[PDB]
DNA sequence: CATTAGA
DNA sequence: TCTAATG
């Protein structure tokens, strides 16, 4: 957690480094999983061939290692954070909509720059079209005070559509949190579920509402059961105007919501916990149900779940309001 | 680990 | 269709 510090740090530079500047899937997958490893490791290391002995550790890395444990630096470390290529290929994947596989593409081209970015807007499509446009506040946080706003936006049109429907604002939003990354909508709706042959309407219609009002204002994707946009709150009495907000809207069938909302209120670390619970319990989570466990080494059968409460019975735990789903 | 765009 | 990108 600490002890381990900086060679973990090194070793995920490094690895990033691969899966991003070169397309390095494997050589990037290896300083993964060693810094998984290092990271349990329960003792300073104080040298390659120490850490060496461990699984993951080559010849390769334990190298690294001693230079970095040597010298206060690691050279490549320092080569690669001095050149501008790589440098250029970090910062234009900040670009929603832009990979790594654009990013070497443009780079190659020669664009390098946010300005290079408009001047060849051409060469973008919509999604990093509207990256690029938004590029300032996508990079902003939502403060919980907008939150609750936007919030009470759509809760208050998703009713006026339908009575029916049912959202929930999942995210840390949802676990308290104080500020927030983009909104995450968990749509239901009783007449959607696991076999119902879909309406996709179900989604377009509200999707449709929002925009009517102009709350949405951009659309990064629609699909029948996955929206993925941009917002805003309408602009008061003049002198101050609302940054672009990322969202998301999701359809889903009726009888997974709960896992489904448990699930993305999270926080990581809740889930898993909560997760590796009902294994004991004699369950299987998942992001949509929640399946008693059979001795003969798996087991299915979908439990059936009408509110977040139901699947902590199921695994016998204590109702952990969201506040607390913090691990 | 899945859904959407794209060309 | 593959392949890229966000979640
Ligand atoms: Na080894
Ligand atoms: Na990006």
């Amino acid at each position: 957690e600490t002890l381990n510090g900086g060679i973990t740090d090194m070793l995920t530079e490094l690895a990033n480094f691969e899966k991003n500047v070169s397309q390095a899937i494997h050589k990037y997958n290896a300083y993964r999983k060693a810094a998984s490893v290092i990271a349990k490791y329960p003792h300073k290391i104080k040298s390659g061939a120490e850490a060496k002995k461990l699984p993951g550790v080559g010849t390769k890395i334990a190298e690294k290692i001693d230079e970095f444990l040597a010298t206060g630096k690691l050279r490549k470390l320092e080569k690669i954070r001095q050149d501008d290529t790589s440098s250029s290929i970090n910062f234009l994947t900040r670009v929603s909509g832009i990979g790594p596989s654009a990013a070497r593409k443009f780079v190659d081209e020669g664009i390098k720059t946010l300005e290079d970015l408009r001047k060849n807007e051409d060469k973008l499509n919509h999604h990093q079209r509207i990256g690029l446009k938004y590029f300032g506040d996508f990079e902003k946080r939502i403060p919980r005070e907008e939150m609750l706003q936007m919030q009470d936006i759509v809760l208050n049109e998703v009713k006026k559509v339908d009575s029916e429907y049912i959202a929930t604002v999942c995210g840390s939003f949802r676990r308290g949190a104080e500020s927030s990354g983009d909104m995450d909508v968990l749509l239901t709706h009783p007449s959607f579920t696991s076999e119902s042959t879909k309406q996709p309407k179900l989604l377009h219609q509200v999707v449709e509402q929002l925009q009517k009002v102009h709350f949405i204002t951009d659309t990064l994707s629609k699909g029948e059961t996955k929206f993925m946009g941009v917002c805003q709150l309408p602009s008061k009495n003049d002198e101050k105007e609302y940054p672009h907000r990322r969202i998301d809207i999701r359809l889903i069938p009726k009888d997974q919501y709960y896992c489904g909302v448990l699930y993305f209120t999270g926080s990581d670390i809740f889930n898993k916990n909560m997760r590796a619970h009902a294994l004991e319990k004699g369950f299987t989570i998942n992001e949509y149900t929640i399946r008693p466990l059979g001795v003969t080494g798996v087991a299915g059968e979908p439990l059936p779940v009408d509110s977040e409460k139901d699947i902590f019975d199921y695994i016998q735990w204590k109702y952990r309001e969201p506040k607390d789903r913090s691990e």
